[PDB]
């Protein structure tokens, strides 16, 4: 089953985000870029959420690669420093579907999640149709 | 072009929500259920957002019908009274994709919007494929 990947510098927000999502998804949790890529390798992930402000590699960077190695996956950013334009510009260059502000309702953040996974589902069958309708003409 | 429908009891939040979205969508605004249905008649709408707490008819009710008369349209609820279970249950029976808490970032609420419209787009071509791949077998 498609899980959701949680990826934040502070391990107390993975803790939280899980508490909000665990009841509905298979939550996978990671402490940063290099740590997280490791997981998308072995396990299968429908949705990912990433702190932007992370030591070393930023969410936007991580996700530029995620976009490249596993394009079937819905990418989401999350920020408490929502006031910066540089960021948004960065966000707006990458293929980032949702950007959430901190903090967040257990039921809101939960929703941006159910979204992503419904979306991941559309996109994924939206492609099936194609592939299979190619194998006709 | 597909617009977005805004539908809230307090005309000062339509004011706001527009200010957040106008730069990116064709915003249509309505003061409540009966008022809003009137608009989906003449004009074409890809995304709708509805206050739950509205005199007379509630968002969830409105949207149950919207779901029925214009199913191609992405439905969204928005609440400041996020603590009620009755609601969520109601929300969870209807076909409601996103539920936002008040208040909201200009760039968050903005995003739940861009979401919806990308989604409205998937769903709508996801169907094209079908219809057209039916006209083969
Ligand atoms: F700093 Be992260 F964006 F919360
Ligand atoms: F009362 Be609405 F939900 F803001
Ligand atoms: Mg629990
Ligand atoms: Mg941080
Ligand atoms: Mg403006
Ligand atoms: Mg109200």
């Amino acid at each position: 089953a498609p899980a959701i990947l949680l990826v934040d510098d502070e391990p107390h927000s993975l803790a939280a985000m899980k508490l909000a999502l665990e009841d509905d998804f298979d939550v996978l949790t990671a402490q940063g870029a290099e740590a997280a890529i490791a997981i998308l390798e072995e396990e299968w992930v429908q949705v990912i959420i990433c702190d932007q402000r992370m030591p070393g590699r930023t969410g936007v960077d991580f996700l530029t690669e995620v976009r490249e190695r596993w394009p079937e996956t819905v990418r989401i950013i999350i920020t408490g420093y929502t006031d910066s334009a540089s960021m948004m510009a960065a966000i707006n260059d990458a293929g980032i579907h949702q950007f959430l502000t901190k903090p967040w309702h257990p039921e809101q953040l939960l929703s941006s999640a159910r979204n992503a996974a419904r979306m991941f589902t559309l996109a994924r069958e939206n492609e099936r149709l194609s592939l299979e309708m190619r194998l006709l003409e």
